[PDB]
């Protein structure tokens, strides 16, 4: 069972690895690190509930859309997260570049992410990303709003 | 030197089990987990900067306000992280309690949470809590601004 385990966390790792290190084009095949059911999105938004893209015919459909809206989108300062579930990684890191969302100004957007990864049969099941909306909000050239902090202790 | 990393990873998961179960009137004395010039905050703000608080001093003068400001919370749905490092630690949890914040009305908060915890000699020098801020605007009766999505593939 140990052998099982840690030979599934080094393979896995090396799959967290190739995700965070794709650019470009090589976004139009990244669905092929997913299960065929395999789930990928954006926890966090403005609405409170997640945008899930569900299955690798929608998957590639939204790397389509990612090259237009994010044509030059980077992950940096990667740190990857074994844990003691060898089928789950976390990995936290910022990202950073163009956005071109449709009816927007282009902009430039940055921001720190959490990623969730867990594992099915050597390839993604699952992949969560987590950030603060507010500096998409920002990015995007909408107004967030104060939090009134007078009355706090500061 | 793996024997060290054995010891400090089971002991280090205790401290983060501890601080997440506590409540009530026990978080007055939570500062006591962290070291003398331990860090811990809220790192996802409508400003983009984290609350950051420094030092176990100025830590449990915190603790009297978060006592009034969020009078019952609670942390539910916890699952603890290891990772490869003994001494960092992810924790995904989501929390609720009444919101009493200075100037605004009695609010229910609820949301999603990521907690990192870095340890050092037995305690924790940094603990960063990482959400998503438009669930707290929500509670507080902010206006939430909206992403319009009519031009993106639904
Ligand atoms: O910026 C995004 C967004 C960014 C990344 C997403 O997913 C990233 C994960 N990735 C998805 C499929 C490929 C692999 C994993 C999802 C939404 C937002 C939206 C989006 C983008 C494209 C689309 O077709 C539908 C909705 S809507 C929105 C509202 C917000 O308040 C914030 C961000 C957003
Ligand atoms: O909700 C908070 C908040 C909540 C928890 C925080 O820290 C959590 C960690 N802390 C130290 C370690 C032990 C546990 C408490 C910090 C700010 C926000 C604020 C706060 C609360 C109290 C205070 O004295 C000063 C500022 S201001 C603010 C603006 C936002 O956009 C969102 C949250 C907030």
């Amino acid at each position: 069972e140990n052998r099982a385990q840690v030979a599934a966390r080094q393979h896995n790792r090396k799959i967290v690895e190739q995700y965070m290190h794709t650019r470009g084009e090589a976004r139009l095949k990244r669905h092929l690190l997913f299960t065929e059911d395999g789930v990928g999105g954006l926890w966090t938004t403005d609405s409170g509930q997640p945008i899930a893209i569900r299955g690798r015919e929608k998957l590639g459909e939204h790397a389509v859309w990612s090259l237009q809206c994010f044509p030059d989108w980077v992950w940096t300062d990667i740190q990857i997260f074994e844990t003691q579930d060898p089928n789950w990684f976390w990995v936290e890191c910022r990202g950073e570049g163009a956005i071109v969302f449709p009816g927007y100004p282009r902009g430039q957007y940055r921001n720190h992410f959490l990623h969730s990864f867990r594992f099915e049969n050597g390839l993604i099941k699952e992949q969560r990303e987590f950030m603060n909306p507010c500096e998409q909000f920002r990015s995007l050239g909408i107004e967030v709003p104060e939090v009134r902090r007078d009355g706090l202790p500061s």
